[PDB]
């Protein structure tokens, strides 16, 4: 649950954001992969991407970090009411991807750290609070659908 003035701050993060929605969701992907190599397990698109050199030239990975954006983008634009959208990428990666909870956790921890590598000292301490906020109802929202499904 987020406040009026929360949501303001994380829909002016997100304009830095669509300013380049391509290099910022490959630099989220390769923050995730790098980071946590079992994610990369998950993609059998990526999976024979072997060094950070070949993912940071793969075109199809920054293809991939648009769609994810944008689909977290039209979300978070929704400021909680968002049931209709979160629905089925709940049930995709729970029952086809196989995605745990926890990886969801690491790639919200990469979007923040990611924030920080392309506008260091401009991502407040206020602005870092209201993102987190909202990505921990993502994540919360999520499991609950989880939950229902029995999926771990
Ligand atoms: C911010 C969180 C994320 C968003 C909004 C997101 C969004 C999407 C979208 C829109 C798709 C395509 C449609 C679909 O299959 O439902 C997709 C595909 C996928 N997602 Fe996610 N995703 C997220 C996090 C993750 C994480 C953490 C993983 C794995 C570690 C992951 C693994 C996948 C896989 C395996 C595909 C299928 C790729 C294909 O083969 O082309 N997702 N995701």
């Amino acid at each position: 649950g987020l406040s009026d003035g929360e949501w303001q701050q994380v829909l002016n993060v997100w304009g830095k954001v669509e300013a380049d929605i391509a290099g910022h969701g490959q630099e989220v992907l390769i923050r995730l992969f790098t980071g946590h190599p079992e994610t990369l397990e998950k993609f059998d698109k990526f999976k024979h991407l072997k060094t950070e050199a070949e993912m940071k030239a793969s075109e199809d990975l920054k293809k991939h970090g648009t769609v994810v954006l944008t689909a977290l983008g039209g979300i978070l634009k929704k400021k909680g009411h968002h049931e209709a959208e979160l629905k089925p990428l709940a049930q995709s990666h729970a029952t086809k991807h196989k995605i745990p909870i926890k990886y969801l956790e690491f790639i919200s921890d990469a979007i923040i750290h990611v924030l920080h590598s392309k506008h260091p000292g401009d991502f407040g301490a206020d602005a870092q609070g209201a993102m987190t906020k909202a990505l921990e109802l993502f994540r919360n929202d999520i499991a609950a659908k989880y939950k229902e499904l029995g999926f771990q």
